[PDB]
């Protein structure tokens, strides 16, 4: 078992994709997230209060496992971690991304986990190589989706894979249920309208009709 | 703005790829193209006439901007420069011609633009590192098309791609709507049978169909 | 012509995907294969009998032209050398596999075929550059099948392909008539209940429904 395997053992198995633009909402958002049981908080840095709404996350709500996504760069990794990230999901891998992960893990003062985008055979065989195991699969749905996944567990049967681009209240459960898959991301549980209005119910109501990896 | 968007606002979003057999047949057509409002031409090198066409063109053509298609390897890359391309579109982008390119700019004589391929998340952050953040997007059709234009817009907001790959008619209009798409590559405008048969009355009338951007 | 369309003009079009778990059906199965005209056997390394199987059946029918597949490292494309694999399938293709292919060519010992995966074009030009131009491209059903490879022939035209993923009974045969396509991996000759079963008759009846590529 990874780090990894071990949130996910006592979490919801879907990974909220998060754009946030006020920082003032990250708090209720992630309690909101919480109390309907989905505690794996990827917040992009897609916007200028990303990093602030991690710390924010971080220091308010201990129960969430907060993190970053959308890092692209060495930069993004290292400000991701100075915000307190406990993981880091990057779209897809660069040398540069393969190489700072590595220095960060042989430093050895953040221990978090780096879950990285592929999307072709080669890519995966890659990330393999450099010791990554766990793997995005972005953006699944318009690349090849189950199909995709299904077909890659046949030379790589020891990767496991987090599909997120196109990921649905309807067919989530399909991809969950694949014996190489996880974990998801998904959007709708963190809408922008939801967030823009503060309507922690509804929030907390999406979050809690996610259901555990074991009753799909 | 890029010297790719100084252009594009001067002319219509529509790249013809040239498939050209006969030398003769370059400037007619390329006056046939412009006459419909029609002045990006990417000369494939996929024939033994595609460089002289270039140059021919160049010379008699000065309202065309030509370019070179099917740039595969550095020698490809200088033989443009040398026959008077002004911009260069490859299918995919290798180590080799991200130095080529660096290179060429570092020393100042070609100040063209470069329009390479992508295909995956990976392939497009390793282009926008090396400094190139207009992207050909190929196959674009085959490889998930709108959908995953529209996907990488999400991570990629800064980047902007010219779909080429299964681009017709009847789906363009749907292409250049997405707000990180540009522009496409086409190669209804100058199928074979119109150049061999020098029916320029016809590339013309096809040319003059396209619709500029701001009227999808 | 290569070593590979030398084989191919000597059998049929259609290699098995071989996943075998017990090394004591390896000889009976191959022979059952050859003798419904199907000669060139990728034995996965998905398996640990997989290795042994090569070996086997290197030794004990002399007729069939034995690979291996699942390829993903330089050790396991050290190894398949060792169990006497005449050619070499990987998933995909990393700087480690062109690297270790390289070597072993400039030794001069393994004269066989390295058969890597690609899936996207830039990929197709790293195979090609590092002087490879007969490619599997995988999992060619889920990437954009027929049509993906249609797409590539334009910039690649002397490029051939192997498409390996979904090819089935009913689908080979279309992938086989692609100008670019010289042969396809396929999965339902070797199925696993027909060899656990020792079903010989079935097997054999399979490879003989196989067509030859004239006859498409």
């Amino acid at each position: 078992m990874t780090q990894l395997d071990t949130w996910l053992a006592n979490t919801k198995p879907l990974i909220p994709v998060i754009v946030i633009d006020d920082l003032v909402h990250a708090i209720p958002m992630a309690k909101a997230l919480v109390a309907g049981g989905v505690h794996l908080l990827e917040v992009t840095l897609r916007t200028e209060a990303g990093l602030a709404a991690i710390s924010a996350i971080k220091k308010a709500v201990p129960e969430a496992i907060v993190g970053a996504g959308t890092v692209c760069t060495a930069d993004d990794f290292q400000k991701a971690i100075d915000a307190g990230a406990q993981f880091i999901v990057s779209p897809g891998l660069t040398p540069e991304l393969i190489e700072k992960a590595k220095q960060v893990k042989l430093d050895g003062q953040w221990q978090g986990v780096f879950l990285p985008g592929v999307a072709t055979a080669s890519e995966v065989m890659i990330a393999a190589q450099a010791g990554i195991t766990q793997l995005k699969c972005f953006p699944a749905s318009a690349i090849g989706g189950a199909k995709l996944l299904k077909a890659w567990s046949g030379p790589f049967p020891d990767i496991q894979f987090c599909p997120t681009g196109g990921i649905s209240k309807d067919n989530y459960k399909e991809y969950l249920g694949l014996p190489n898959v996880i974990c998801a991301g998904g959007s709708w549980l963190t809408e922008s309208k939801l967030l823009i209005e503060g309507d922690w119910n509804e929030v907390t109501r999406r979050a809690s009709e996610i259901v555990k990896l074991s009753d799909i």
